[PDB]
């Protein structure tokens, strides 16, 4: 395999399906990435994560740098070896979680473009995120501009740091992050700036920050076409099943007691499930739905048992992976419009 | 398979190895039973429990009767179906955890011989424990006598309740519990009384209550020979690896951050493990020791991650099952004395 090769196999309107080939594996797109916080996808062994269909997981730089530490993970062989996941890992830059300051970077109590890229290198990340400056929502045009401009300066710094490390440049990929809040002109300037520097993929940053779905979709309508068509488009911090379907309709390729079902989410703790022998979802192919009832999982979660968390998480990630598979198949078959309509009529 | 058949394949001194055949499976003895509290072995799927080598698990009547409830579990198909474990289950009587009162039974804020046997029936238990009255440690001779006598009256009541339920009598087994504190004469009276009523197996109750290993072993020295030789001997609430080895030497067949190793326990949270790439134990065949380091599990437990609990528990139960296997093989091969000596020299 190559370091990085993104190929589009099929399109329907703005939606695309294809593959990212990397040294550690192939990523099917549109892709959903389970999140590893502190070097573990919560309550799952890596083999269980894989069994759900995930091709790639996300690691959080902010949390790993604090515990157990980036240099320590490198001394132990890198993140993949440490946690036992041998396929691609995307690492965020750490910037977001710092927020949830100067032109050089940020200092905080328990980072810079250069230090973020270095930490991601020490972890052994396959997809490295440029270090950006968070724009809160809402933001005035002046402040959104100032932060976007700083982020573009930091994108160049991130590029140059990554490139100046040969092993990283040869084995990993680097994604840039579009900023600009909800403002079309600022999104355009940001896309232009990122394309001029050149990245392996382009994230839409700054959304899912409190603006609501209608507004997010409005911004995606004009923002995703600004990005290079031939590279992956990553919507950071999204999301809910319906958000994913609408974002794919707008050209996004990658994403990162409540149980998901094709009729909508349920809260398994509710008393109505105490004697319900049905699986969490009636069609779901996951191992949880094959073997255990709603009634048992209700009991486990209300009892605070670890197995409850294990079973709920495996089901939910499997559900998301089945969603992504149905999206990929429908786009490849030229019936994604109908899938999205059918999905919404029932989920709601 | 029969309802119940215990066969002794080999002996060495007081130690025995053999099998209990039941409708749901064969139990290899000496046996270690993982404990299911609130219908789950903590942090493990049933298939993982089985993969460690366990033949049988323990269910706690006190906890199940409170949450989710005995009648509810019966309505849902019984404990085996509810939790997804299809092999034998031993249920305790509920009496111990009530303590941790009258001749009819006990009332408490969140049971009788008859109600305990009924709850165990509603759960679908394969091995049912008679309902006894707990003797604290230390206990005076008068009080130990009074409680033992009450327990023997309750053993007869337990017998008669079990027998008067045809489905239970035909498909499950009933074990009696020897009491008498640390007093040889009271242990003798209790053994005699239980043998006269007749049970499928005999537990040594009332130990591991604060008396310490030397005292426990002294009591086992005279108490286990009093029980019928041709039935299983169950030491309730024991225990530590060294306690198990010495108890098997005295004729026991069944048992119910710290990681066990053949060099002794370690506390994985200790800083000395933060960069230790070795598995938890150097010889252990379990999946955890095949795949993850001490350093990773150190991190997970110190971070409060659920996967830490999952991995530690799987290793520890696998360790116990490997111990039991090495005990069974050494007795069958007539080298258990040497095993016990070798085990202690290294564990300590
Ligand atoms: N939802 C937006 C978001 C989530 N995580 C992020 N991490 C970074 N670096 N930038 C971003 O804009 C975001
Ligand atoms: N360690 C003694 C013990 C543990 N659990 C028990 N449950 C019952 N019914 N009786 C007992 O003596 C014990
Ligand atoms: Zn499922
Ligand atoms: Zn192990």
């Amino acid at each position: 395999r190559p370091r990085f090769s993104f190929s589009i196999a099929a399109r329907e309107g703005k939606a695309r399906t294809g593959t990212i080939e990397m040294k550690r594996g192939v990523i099917r797109t549109p892709a959903f990435m389970p999140v590893g916080t502190a070097a573990t996808v919560k309550a799952l062994k890596p083999e269980t994560v894989r069994a759900t269909g995930a091709d790639i997981i996300l690691g959080n730089t902010y949390h790993l740098m604090l515990r157990p530490g980036a240099e320590r993970i490198a001394k132990l062989g890198g993140l993949h070896s440490f946690m036992g996941w041998d396929r691609p890992i995307l690492t965020d830059s750490g910037g977001f979680q710092v927020m949830s300051q100067s032109e050089e970077g940020v200092t905080f109590k328990s980072l810079s473009p250069e230090r973020s890229i270095e930490i991601q290198h020490l972890l052994g990340s396959d997809i490295v995120m440029a270090f950006d400056e968070c724009t809160p929502y809402p933001a005035t045009p002046s402040r959104a501009a100032s932060s976007m401009e700083r982020s573009m300066r930091w994108a160049k710094r991130s590029r140059d740091a990554f490139d100046s490390r040969k092993e990283q440049a040869e084995n990993a990929a680097l994604f840039g992050i579009q900023q600009g809040s909800v403002f079309e002109n600022l999104r355009q300037q940001s896309a232009d700036a990122l394309a001029e520097i050149g990245f392996d993929g382009y994230a839409v940053g700054g959304l899912a920050g409190g603006e609501g779905q209608d507004e997010m979709f409005r911004v995606l309508d004009f923002s995703v076409p600004m990005l290079p068509d031939d590279k992956p488009h990553y919507l950071m911090g999204v999301g809910k099943p319906d958000d994913i379907v609408g974002a794919v309709e707008r050209g996004i390729d990658m994403f990162d007691g409540q149980a998901f079902t094709w009729d909508g989410p349920i809260n398994i703790r509710n008393a109505r499930f105490s004697e319900d022998l049905k699986p969490l979802d009636s069609e779901c192919h996951c191992a949880v739905c094959q073997k255990w009832s709603r009634a048992y999982i209700h009991h486990l979660i209300r009892a605070g048992e670890i197995l409850g968390a294990m079973l709920m998480t495996e089901h939910n990630i499997a559900f998301y992976q089945q969603l992504m598979q149905k999206i990929r198949d429908s786009i490849s078959e030229g019936r994604f419009s109908q899938f999205a309509q059918d999905f919404r009529a029932r989920y709601f």
